[PDB]
């Protein structure tokens, strides 16, 4: 007789190539790549002589053998691939194999691989649209944006995009390396706890809660290795295989670890670092460099060296190597991208003209011209061109491109910024001929989570009804909401101003248009994105 039918063993089914540790708050020791999950399956026989080797096979093919010798046994081995497996215990002797019943096992990789894909409706005013344009279309995701502004990653409507950036990847580093950080309640701590024991300079994650660990949408399960942002994004590459999902390195706040790069040796460390981020987090395409800005005048006041252009181009070309090089081991294609200040003035500090030879794409972020941080000059705040009022006018996007262009970057390395948020001002007085921007302000109109500042979706919602005035520039392109009784006075992009922009992408060949950030459209900003850039309408 061939052996009796074994039995699998009730058990753990879920294992991980790459671990988190459920109880670290330090990146170190929060995540352990390994060659392979380590599985475990026992077994039992009920019925019948118990063979003499017992099997585990994967998919019908053998994971591990060894002598049967009794009633029960247990099978460890090394799976090096993840996905899902129907895995059954076979028992065999001279006279056959008998196979257990399959049972599902999930063996975790950072690719998604062993997770479902993340497809979900669209909401909202959102459309459906084809990337068939050949046209970047980009927005940014921040990993803080999953608490007040309630908005995960289940819910960004990825089919509208090429391009999705998570923002921020922190770089570790302390006093002196992080000082921006200080401005905001608890954050420099966060990134100090997450970097203990961690060289500076390397990077990290700087909520690896709201990364790794908060339950969300296909990943609340206590046992899914990979929950958070970071799960998400497996998942909703598994539903997007092209949609390129790159992590952003630096921001506002998180910007002066640049400074020191001019050390080879501390941008060595750096450029190890990101190459290690992408082996481990397997789903990410690339890196995109939001370094704000080389030359300084960015948060902190006491950066800045006239060196950082050389920096900047020396970083972009060795990240490009360790790219290439990246690509080579994996097959895939990489990315290195990076979100640059629109303004002549810091544009002129960088040789971009040398530095595309490094990059696919340049993020111009032709936004916050204006804004309450500045209550005596007011203007169009991401407007294309100058107003009639002011045909001067420094910071338009045009002056952006025709910067870089002048440089001699190529037009379709240049992707166009549009804001999905007006900036605004409150008690504008002083103004002729019926234009407020010509007046001065007293202070920073209410914002929607900080004042100053709107999401587009409350301009549309709450600000285009009652007393407030609309008017479109179309010489600047751009419209602007204002509120006389108050003189609350907000500049941002609408459809008409996108549409305005992604003409003008297709009459230069620029490279596409990107948006900051995803949460506070309402789905007239994407679809004007998507719709400007010629893409197709439908599924
Ligand atoms: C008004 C808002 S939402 N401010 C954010 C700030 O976002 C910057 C961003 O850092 C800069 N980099 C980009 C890439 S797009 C560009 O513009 C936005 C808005 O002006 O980011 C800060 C974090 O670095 C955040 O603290 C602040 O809330």
């Amino acid at each position: 007789a061939a052996p009796g039918k074994p039995t699998i063993a009730w058990g753990n089914t879920k294992f991980a190539i790459v671990e988190v540790d459920q109880a670290a708050t330090a990146y170190n020791n929060l995540v352990k790549v390994k060659n392979a999950a380590d599985v475990s399956v026992s077994w039992n026989l009920w019925n019948g002589d118990t063979g003499t080797t017992a099997k585990i096979l994967l998919n019908g093919k053998e994971a591990w053998s060894g002598p049967s010798t009794g009633s029960s046994g247990t099978a460890n081995f090394k799976v090096n691939k993840g996905g899902r497996y129907q895995m059954q215990v076979a028992l065999c002797n001279a006279d056959g194999c008998t196979a257990s019943d399959a049972t599902e096992i999930v063996v975790a990789d950072t690719d998604g691989s062993h997770l479902a894909p993340l497809k979900e409706p669209l909401l909202e005013k959102n459309k459906p649209y084809k990337q068939n344009s050949g046209k970047v279309v980009g927005s940014y995701f921040v990993e803080w944006g999953v608490y007040g502004r309630n908005f995960t990653v289940d819910k960004i409507p990825a089919q509208n995009l090429t391009h999705l950036l998570y923002g921020f990847i922190p770089i570790c580093g302390g006093n002196g390396i992080n000082d921006s950080l200080k401005e905001i309640e608890g954050s420099f701590q966060a990134l100090q706890r997450s970097c203990q024991g961690r060289e500076d300079f390397k990077v990290s994650i700087h909520d690896p809660f709201a990364a790794l660990q908060k339950a969300q949408k296909g990943v609340t399960a206590w046992d899914d290795p990979y929950k958070g942002n970071f799960g998400q994004l497996m998942a909703l590459k598994q539903a997007h295989p092209d949609l390129k999902i790159l992590p952003s390195i630096g921001g506002w706040t998180l910007s002066d670890p640049f400074f020191f790069m001019g050390d080879k040796v501390k941008r060595d460390r750096f450029v190890g670092s990101v190459k290690e981020f992408l082996q481990t987090w397997k789903f990410f395409d690339g890196v995109d460099i939001d370094w704000e800005f080389p030359g300084g005048k960015g948060a902190n006041p006491n950066l800045g060296s006239p060196q950082d252009g050389e920096t900047y181009v020396l970083l972009m070309k060795e990240l490009r190597a360790m790219l290439d090089q990246l690509s080579a081991e994996t097959g895939r294609k990489y990315e290195l991208t990076s979100a640059i200040s629109a303004g002549k003035d810091k544009i002129d500090k960088v040789a971009y003209n040398v530095a595309q030879n490094s990059m696919d794409h340049i993020f111009l972020m032709s936004y916050d011209f204006y804004g309450a941080f500045d209550l005596k000059n007011l203007g169009h705040q991401t407007a294309l061109n100058a107003p009639a009022w002011k045909p001067d006018t420094a910071y338009t996007t045009v002056n952006g491109v025709n910067a870089l262009l002048t440089q001699g970057v190529k037009p379709g390395k240049i992707v166009v910024g549009t804001a999905m948020y007006g900036r605004g001002w409150t008690g504008v007085n002083g103004y002729q001929n019926n234009i407020p921007f010509t007046g001065t302000a007293t202070g920073p109109v209410k914002g929607t989570w900080e004042n100053g500042i709107v999401d587009y979706r409350q301009i549309a919602s709450q600000f285009m009804s009652g007393e407030w005035q609309y008017t479109y520039d179309a010489t600047a392109e751009a419209p602007y909401v204002f509120k006389p009784s108050t003189g609350d006075l907000i500049t941002f992009d609408d459809a008409r101003s996108v549409q305005a922009k992604g003409k003008y992408v297709l009459d230069k060949q620029l490279g596409g248009l990107f948006s900051w950030e995803i949460d506070a459209d309402n789905g007239d900003i994407l679809n004007s994105m998507n719709a400007s850039l010629g893409n197709s309408a439908g599924v």
